[PDB]
């Protein structure tokens, strides 16, 4: 049920192709990168969701953020699917910098 | 100076390779599990970490825990070469459950086991 | 602004008082009452940004020890259906072996509406 | 074993009293630099070598300065003779809704009694 394109609360267009392997592989955009993670490709069928994670590295062939977002979170299935994640987007910083290299947020990904 | 096999301070065996446009690829072991992410394949050169991150979800042939954990972090390289984290770890749960289904932590990477 | 009844979307109700100093104030009752204190920015910026604050629990009352403590970190933003946005951090006393699983994180809204 | 002065990793002070019920009150100094904060901890702690869990709010505003911000430490004390008090933070800056996304910069720091 991951397979696809998703959208969140800003906006942005999550393309994901989750493979037999259980890999996640597809586009993120805001303007589009590269993402990558993993899913757990045997969920329980008790009502759980499924655990799921990718990243995003802000550089492509034009821009570079210098940082890289990471979503961790659960598709829920259904016929109001969604995927809700909590992620942690990390700068490169110097060191006196490193204390608030990191920024933290939530977001709700839907089929709509 | 990403590719190469790091532990951090629980113990744990990360054996990862960066690719030339973007891409980590490897093995975590906390019996090892798949990973894959992406990294800044060209950081800054104003003395900035190289951002990075990377995801497991907790299931081989072995074992399956029905959760994924996502590294996200910078590495720093030099004298004291590191690759320091913050971690969330979401179980699958039910709805009711949602709540309570993610952990937050922190780990550093180094070449030596502690 | 901040002074009153709230309730997140778990229905847990939050009753605040935010005192002309900065202080947070109330109870908690997650979906008994438990004492929370906090801080709040009591001379905001004028531009349109959100009010920041912050509070705890520790999860002992009367009734109750769970040997654990909340945190919410967030702001307040003025609406037309005002609003306090926050991110917290669960901590439960562990041994050092269990310290790595010691926090659960996650993000609750308030309304002064009950979902 | 909480109350007293607390250094962490980056030089900060933390100057705290736990009183006998939960309350945590004090001064948090990022090196004109002191900020109110206040808190919860649990007085009852497990007795089977769990840690005892804790946390604090400090609002950026004091009489000289005013960050429009606020953090929250949420963590558990450990005691013995090389005690600490180990925590995860989330510090939200007042927003626009349009910047809200990047209200909130999360973190950890390492609390011991000597610098
Ligand atoms: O590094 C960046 C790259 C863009 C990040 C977009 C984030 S990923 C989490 C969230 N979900 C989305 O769909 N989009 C947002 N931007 C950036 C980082 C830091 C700051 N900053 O002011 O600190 C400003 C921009
Ligand atoms: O789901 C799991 C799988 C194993 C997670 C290992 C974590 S990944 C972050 C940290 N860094 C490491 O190197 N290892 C740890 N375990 C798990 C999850 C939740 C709970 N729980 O009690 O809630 C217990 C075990
Ligand atoms: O320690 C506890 C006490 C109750 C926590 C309620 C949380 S506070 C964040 C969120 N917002 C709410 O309004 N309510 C929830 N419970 C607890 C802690 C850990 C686990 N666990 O399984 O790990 C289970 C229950
Ligand atoms: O709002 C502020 C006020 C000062 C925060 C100090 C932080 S509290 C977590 C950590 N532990 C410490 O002892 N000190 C640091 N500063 C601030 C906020 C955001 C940014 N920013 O660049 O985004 C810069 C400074």
């Amino acid at each position: 049920g991951i397979t696809g394109t998703w959208y969140n609360q800003l906006g942005s267009t999550f393309i994901v192709t989750a493979g037999a392997d259980g890999a996640l592989t597809g586009t993120y955009e805001s303007k589009r990168y590269v993402l990558t993670g993993r899913y757990d490709s045997a969920p329980a069928t008790d009502g759980s969701g499924t655990a799921l994670g990718w990243t995003v590295a802000w550089k492509n062939n034009y821009r570079n953020a210098h940082s890289a977002t990471t979503w961790s979170g659960q598709y829920v299935g259904g016929a109001e699917a969604r995927i809700n994640t909590q992620w942690l987007l990390t700068s490169g910083t110097t060191e006196a910098n490193a204390w608030k290299s990191t920024l933290v947020g939530h977001d709700t990904f839907t089929k709509v």
